[PDB]
């Protein structure tokens, strides 16, 4: 599944935002516009026991070009909530379920 990186409008959006998954799908965040942006999984709100740095970027990351991306599979059932880090408070927050 393809996740933009800021909506074709310029919005600091992950496109989409909330959507479902299986085991092991790929999901590739690609930055769109708007960017620098990176893609943190809230180590308070993923499934239990999961690695938080297996499936996220640091805060400190960034993806600084047009068209790169952050690849993760999750593999564990449950909510994951996310984030961009230096655009959350603007709203650049999502929730994937694995199911
Ligand atoms: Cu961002």
């Amino acid at each position: 599944i393809d996740v933009l990186l800021g909506a074709d409008d310029g919005s600091l959006a992950f496109v989409p935002s909330e959507f479902s998954i299986s085991p092991g799908e790929k999901i590739v965040f690609k930055n769109n516009a708007g960017f620098p942006h990176n893609i943190v999984f809230d180590e308070d709100s993923i499934p239990s026991g999961v690695d938080a740095s297996k499936i996220s970027m640091s805060e400190e990351d960034l993806l600084n070009a047009k068209g790169e991306t952050f690849e993760v599979a999750l593999s564990n059932k449950g909510e994951y909530s996310f984030y961009c880090s230096p655009h959350q408070g603007a709203g650049m927050v999502g929730k994937v379920t694995v199911n």
